[PDB]
This record gives C-alpha cells, structure tokens and sequence, in this order.
C-alpha cells in the first residue's frame, strides 16, 4: 500500500533513461516468452 512512495520511487528510478530500460526490457521479455516456458 505504497502508492504515494511509488511517485517518490519513479522520480528516483527516472535518474536512469526510462527509454534505455524499456530497450533492455523487451530483449529480456522476449526471452521469458520461451526461457521460462521450460524453466519456471
């Protein structure tokens, strides 16, 4: 139940490019699509 702190969190995480993480995120999500289907 930390909705307020979430704003204080995204503000600190935003220190790193919020577009650079998403780049590295898609190259990790597309893995889990077939990397977790046999390794939960």
């Amino acid at each position: 139940y930390l909705e307020r702190e979430l704003k204080k969190l995204e503000r600190e995480l935003k220190k790193l490019s919020p577009e650079e993480l998403n780049r590295y995120y898609a190259s990790l999500r597309h893995y889990l699509n077939l990397v977790t289907r046999q390794r939960y």
